[PDB]
């Protein structure tokens, strides 16, 4: 994903 979360804009990380 991003680092921990797999969002397009990276949220909750």
């Amino acid at each position: 994903x991003c680092e921990l979360c797999c969002n397009p804009a990276c949220a909750x990380c």
